[PDB]
């Protein structure tokens, strides 16, 4: 080293260069060609300017087989530490590709952890960029080791920090699995993820299937049910994780702070308009939800999976709320095996750090289909009564058209907890179709009258009246009004203002049995 | 006996679902089924007890009739606790945990070569016995409740001699 | 130093360590007045403190003296290495002499071997790089940083909030 | 290591491998060892755990550092056997270092071993046993070994008043590694073992003071003038039982109080008693005769028996309850407390406390040992010590007062106002806040018989309400027991607190 500290300083920015040029000049040059950002570009973009704080530079693997003991891996491939996001302190940790592809090797697994550990620690978000072409083969059972106590590590903190996961490259075999445990996973264009290779899959099965076909950004978003955001790079993945970011609180004991209110909560006799009076008609429900939320700005999740189902974050006054609308523009609206998983999934989680969740209702009741039943929607919907009734945030319904039988208790109507639920005039509750139900009541009578036409009709009309509109809903208690439909803004609205102060408990118990 | 559309959730949100072969379950039925989707299929073999076990995965013991339905329950309720508060009570403690070499056998060196991996959760449970949880769902993976010296485990058991012990989607679930 | 680190972690106020150690004195007196349960109670009043603790090794960190000053295994939150700093469980030229003893003494010329070996030494466990090496130090940095090193840290580490095993009290040495 | 070609055949290579690592450093090592008139690390365990009860965990662990040697060094266990076992039927954690493996040396991963048995003690509520016997630091691995002392001690500070720790010293314990036993509970030191921060050679090379390592630290050095331990064992087989004989007294872990044992139900009168405590002040007397006759069986295992002397400390049990007894010795510097009795009471008191185990006060104390060096060795400050544990204690604490109780030393023997739950006078109980003389000396041919009768009569003291009765020294047991009884679901409610600011 040197003799002066000058010396020894300058000889640290020499060394510090070193390391932060990663894998060199060339391997950067092809991760840019592949448009991809580097480790620590990603990280500098991603947090507010020169707010990074890095742990670890200069750690090193402490492997030796297999060229180990002479491999410079700088900063072991991946890069942690600590920054800022909108001037919140979030944790961050950034797999670089140019250093041994990304392999995960024990001591990268390891920082990697010890990161997620300061998160949890201090109660801070933490995000990670998956960028890996897998185990460091190497290290054998080392490498190994390092992804259990990675898997370990996103459990730990799941439901105690919000964990936003962005494949921005490979990410290979097991190594998916951390992804699978943090809360939201952003994938670019430019990603792949699978658990086994379409080498092993054809060399096993005979199939044949390319990188992207089987594990692209699309496949796992449409397909899989495994994403919740396609990014088109990393420029974009920033920004959406930032944007993601916005709605959630830092940990799970405060709710997201404000942001830019809009406290206008005027008619909108607009809405009247949107949801056809015809229920034969369907009708973007997001037209919906854009009038009624700030600014109708909302960031829809898993938008391209169970489309039939609308799950996304936006505000009420500057609140972040979790919004689950059926779609009846998309398979009747009728929740299914995906759209159960996929607005289960987010009802738990917005439950988790204390997001009130507001549905918006019309659902005409589950997908018919032997693949549904043999696929266990069974299970899967119970998925969704299961996240509703162990909810505690505030949970407020919209019924704005129907509201069918179980998937309208799916739905969260008062029974599983909705703290406030309104109807919309064309609201239609109901045990059973008013069709369905005379053609099963009034089955002798219809049958034996003199003229079975004009008795069915005069039946399902009875029937409808009786239970079926939302008068019948109101004075059962169903709901607690009848609205217009261009007040369900300023109603939502002051639902989630008085029950903002909602205090709920649960029996104790390590944890419910979630259905899988 | 029946337990016909959104009924069936009630007994999805409890532990275990106990069917017997003369149940049928299932959230849309055959004529539904049939008008909207036009495909044909009979009330069991869409939502028989058999067809829940092995497709749906959502059920957990296929019982003959209600007699082996209320054996298999009080079976069942035997490895369990009244409630989260406490562990469940032991049951005819065999303590006796003498080697057997016969162990030394049951798996092949040759890893090409499977068994029945209940070979072995025969040997190290008391008794031999166990009662095995979704035994004909994702048969690739064995989920039972056993003793050890009278207090119930679970075990979790790859078995090697269905899919080369391969863990995949439905057994994970399981 | 247990005195002030156990109040300050009583009145949630972080701590700074600036370590600049070459051991514990050495003295009969120093081990018959009982050093060992004395410097005891600056390993337990770190190891106990649950407030942030922050440690920067400016030069010297060796042995004992040097966990008594709160590493990261004794739960420091951050710790970094000035460019002097030499974190050790020995220095080298003790260390060579000793690893080496029998290489040196037959060597044909030992001067060149011992030289040789305590390099080997020094660079291979004693610079703010191995130690940096071996995560336990988070960074080394430049002396004229330190201020915003630390300031950062405290920063990130007010939101801390670590758990300790349930109890009266721990055992603090007498 | 390439494995066998049958399953019986690797059965057989698994057993040959054991024995290989069982073997340690081998036979000569092993020779030399035995010829120290020392145990086997594993013989230790052996000794110390129930038959066949020994369940040790990573005997195959092997150490990953590569630099100087280590790389093709075969280091059996790392040198350290840690696993689970029972001791009289109770489940317990054990670490044994093997000094005959590159000298016992802290390897990296052997300090792993332990931390990872400690926090299997911890999460299992059970008590942590550890026989250390290392020439210090393994300075081939450097830094690795250095990271894994302070693994090690921030793990016996976690456990700390949660389960019990003893370390047994039965061979060298070299540097900071002393910390390690500093942080248990008790440390049990053999004739053979010594322990020391710096050694002999760095303390002659740098003060020029050539002593041997016994005489800077061996076991009589550290009990008698250092106060570093709690008892000294003649060899290995004797650690064990003392080992066993304290673990006895202790519950596995701090939710439970410690296990009655052999209870003694008789707590009729005992005459003795009265004969014991002399009237005549002047006369001093061994207080372990009392507790003989106040415990049951007249059994007893004293604690730091050859530290501060003037002070006893000692577990005992009352109707089979383990009970920690503190009493002045008079026979000793009149029985004064000083710096040193101080540390030995407050860290008694503490750790009873701690474990659930009541407090049995017999107090006969002049004041604090007069001297220039104990007020700059901080007498303020240690004394302090007895304070803060008898007042910070929630444990049942029931004090006898058998003859002198003056001032400060009175007050830190625990009255009611420390919170002392019951409080007797024997008949020759002297409460005061000064003597007779030097009050009446200080407040005025003429007095100091005014004074004494005035204030300083066990009487008086009951008058005040400071003792709950005079009584019979026949019955100190009786009144002991019944007080115990009567506490023993004491439930005290203490201010919220990370912890207080125990004196240092
Ligand atoms: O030196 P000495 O042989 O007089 O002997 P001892 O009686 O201490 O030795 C026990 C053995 O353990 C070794 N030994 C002692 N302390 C350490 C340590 N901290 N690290 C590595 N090895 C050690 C000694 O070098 C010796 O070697 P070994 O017996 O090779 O000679």
């Amino acid at each position: 080293l040197a003799s002066t500290m000058e010396g020894r300083v300058e000889q640290l920015a020499e060394q510090r260069q070193v390391i932060e040029a990663g894998g060199g000049e060339r391997r950067v040059e092809k991760q840019h060609s592949q448009g991809k950002q580097t480790a620590r570009e990603r990280l500098n973009n991603l947090l507010d300017p020169h707010s990074f704080d890095e742990v670890g530079a200069f750690r090193k693997h402490r492997t030796t087989l297999f060229g180990m003991d002479k491999a410079v891996v700088p900063a072991d491939g991946v890069v942690t530490g600590r920054g800022t996001i909108l001037g919140r302190p979030v944790h961050a940790a950034s797999q670089d590709f140019t250093v041994m592809g990304g392999s995960a090797g024990e001591t990268q697994s390891t920082k990697v952890v010890e990161t997620m550990e300061q998160a949890l620690l201090t109660g801070t978000p933490f995000l990670f960029f998956y960028d890996s072409g897998g185990a460091r083969i190497q290290e054998g059972i080392d490498s190994l080791s390092g992804y259990g106590k990675m898997f370990f590590a996103n459990v730990k903190l799941s439901g105690v920090v919000p964990q936003i996961a962005i494949i921005a490259g490979p990410c290979a075999g097991g190594a998916s699995y951390s992804p699978a445990l943090t809360d939201f996973i952003i994938m670019t264009k430019k990603a792949h993820m699978f658990i086994t290779g379409p080498q092993v899959i054809k060399s096993v099965t005979g199939e044949d299937v390319t990188a992207d076909e089987l594990g692209g950004a699309e496949a796992h978003m449409a397909i899989s049910g495994n994403i919740h955001f396609v990014a088109e790079d990393d420029d974009a993945a920033e920004l959406i994780a930032k944007k993601l970011l916005s709605f959630l609180p830092q940990n799970n004991t405060e709710e997201a702070s404000f942001v830019n209110p809009n406290n206008d909560v005027s008619p909108n006799t607009e809405l009247r308009d949107i949801v056809p009076i015809d229920g034969k008609k369907g009708y973007d429900v997001r037209d919906v939800i854009a009038k009624i939320v700030d600014w109708g700005d909302y960031l829809e999740v898993k938008a391209g999976y169970a489309t039939n189902l609308v799950t996304a974050f936006a505000r009420v006054n500057g609140r972040s709320v979790g919004i689950v609308a059926n779609q009846p523009s998309v398979m009747s609206g009728c929740l299914d095996i995906n759209a159960s998983d996929k607005a289960a999934e987010f009802v738990n989680f917005c439950d988790s750090f204390n997001i009130p969740l507001v549905q918006l209702v019309d659902v005409p009741g589950f997908l018919p289909g032997v693949q549904q039943e043999y696929g266990g929607i069974i299970r899967h919907g119970a998925k969704m009564l299961y996240a509703y009734s162990e909810a505690t945030v505030p949970k407020i319904t919209v019924v704005l058209r129907k509201a069918y039988g179980g998937s309208y208790l799916a739905m969260c109507n008062r029974d599983l907890g909705a703290d406030a639920v309104y109807a919309w005039p064309s609201a239609e509750i109901a045990v059973m179709g008013a069709e369905g139900a005379a053609n099963v009541i009034f089955r002798k009578e219809i049958k034996a009258a003199d003229d079975p036409d004009a008795m069915r009709a005069e039946k399902i009309e009875e029937y409808q009246n009786a239970f079926n509109t939302p008068y019948v809903a109101a004075a059962r208690g169903q709901v607690d009004d009848v609205i217009d439909p261009a007040d369900t803004r300023r109603k939502i609205a002051s639902a989630l203002e008085m029950y903002a102060t909602k205090r709920q408990t649960r029996p104790a118990k390590k944890h419910g049995n979630f259905p899988c």
